[PDB]
DNA sequence: CAGCTCTGTACGTGAGCAGTGGA
DNA sequence: CCACTGCTCAGTACAGAGCTGT
């Protein structure tokens, strides 16, 4: 089982389906190098140098970012979970968001937000797209924002340096959260 | 974490170097694919249907074939097991091939062979060649056959197909060793 | 320098997969 | 909405750098 990196003040969580055989195996979240979270956090100017997994446990304090997934089993990938096994997960992560609060939620990839929406918020989110929607979570202020997933087991971009775009403007959408209090 | 499939009187023992993140997950030698392994054995004529890591168990007795590895510990593999380790491993490995004594050691794979003769034989060998060995193991009529690893990794050994061909040998040695034996 | 060894890296394929847009 | 696209991830041979003796 992988171990969640959550602070209090947080800018961003980071928001996993649930831990893989690798990620357990490592001990921390996103070790590829294939896999291209951790190269579009260095390209987006979310980090100042490039960084791995390696260096997760820092993220809250020095970027202010931390992690965690709806299902916390570890499994070989999401085909292997229930759909039970993912309302107890839900339950849980809008409990700990409601706990941690951090500014915005940012779901990896569609497949995981489209569960939590026809879940936490009872709708078929039809025809998505990626970045901020509409609902904040649930008695709380933050934000959810849709990335596509960090995994380059998907179709496009991946590629890190084409989902470089929704970090920017995640980043960005953080720096608007960050003026609003001046 | 993967349990040994061995008993006395097996014509035929295949040896992995280790268990890799899926086996170890789930308590079954060679699940993949991509390992050949399950494929090779029914396209080689090994088995009469083509079967997969949960018939792992019924390999003694039904076809009298059993499963080991060198190393025991989980690792993705494999280029990641210690330098050591591996010695330590194959001593191990060579006392339950004295216990077992079957007809035959296969090692699936070089590095693994390539090392347990290296450690007991004393042989750092030139040029390996896939198939059968000089040496017997030591102190039982127990022969060595190297075979590529079943493994996908490996880009010398495209398709499964290129590599049926020693599984139609591996048959055949056994083949011959059962009579002898009239 | 062949031969010896000591790392380093560059390699095919399929299965699984996220996403998009095709029946 | 099955299919279709790019791209991950699951040991081993040769390159070359750096010693030995013709």
């Amino acid at each position: 089982t992988l171990p969640d990196i959550l602070t209090f003040n947080l800018d961003i969580v980071i928001i996993g389906i649930n831990p893989g055989l690798m990620a357990a195996y490592k001990g921390h979240h996103y070790p590829g190098p294939g896999n291209h979270f951790w190269k579009c956090l260095f390209m987006s100017g979310l980090s100042e140098v490039q960084l791995n997994h390696m260096d997760d446990h820092t993220l809250p304090g020095k970027y202010g970012i931390g992690f965690t997934n709806m299902v916390e089993r570890t499994t070989p990938g999401s085909k292997d979970l229930s759909s039970k096994e993912f309302r107890e997960g839900g339950r849980i992560l809008v409990q700990k968001l409601q706990k941690y609060q951090p500014r915005i939620a940012v779901f990896n990839g569609k497949c995981i937000y489209e569960i939590f929406s026809k879940e936490v918020f009872g709708v078929k989110v039809k025809n998505l797209e990626f970045g901020l929607q509409p609902h904040k979570i649930p008695d709380t202020e933050t934000l959810c924002y849709v990335m596509p997933s960090s995994s380059a087991r998907c179709a496009q971009f991946p590629r890190a340096q084409d989902k470089v775009h929704y970090y920017i403007k995640l980043k960005d959408l953080r720096d608007q959260l960050k003026g609003i209090e001046r």
